[PDB]
């Protein structure tokens, strides 16, 4: 149908906007602490602690399959990155501190993304 196409065009544009948001959030992680999944070879107990692991490469795979229907879904995944780290790592660690900084800096990016998504529909 023409409607399914129109729908698919909106998704594609959402994907375009989320790709830019993702690049901006990932620049706030210059140490690449959150770039890849926590290694189960190097942290063999990880899944005993963290039930839904997440990282920027995993988000990128979902993104490019147009797997985010709306901003709320994308934000859920970004919040997993931060919240998982803040539970697994203690407060006095470079990891926890990196998550706090990513959260704080990402807030600005995500604030304007929500306005853009509502604005452009």
């Amino acid at each position: 149908s023409m409607e399914q196409v129109a729908m698919e065009l909106r998704l594609t544009e959402l994907t375009r906007l989320l790709r830019s948001v993702l690049d901006q959030l990932q620049d706030k992680d210059p140490a690449r602490i959150f770039a890849q999944p926590v290694s189960l070879k190097e942290v063999p107990d990880y899944l005993d602690h963290i039930k839904h692991p997440m990282d920027f490469a995993t988000m990128r795979k979902r993104l490019e399959a147009q797997g985010y229907k709306n901003l709320h879904e994308f934000e859920e995944d970004f919040d997993l990155i931060i919240d998982n780290c803040m539970k697994y790592n203690a407060r006095d660690t470079v990891f926890y501190r990196a998550a706090v900084r990513l959260r704080d800096q990402g807030g600005v990016v995500l604030r304007q993304a929500r306005r853009e998504v509502d604005s452009i529909g």
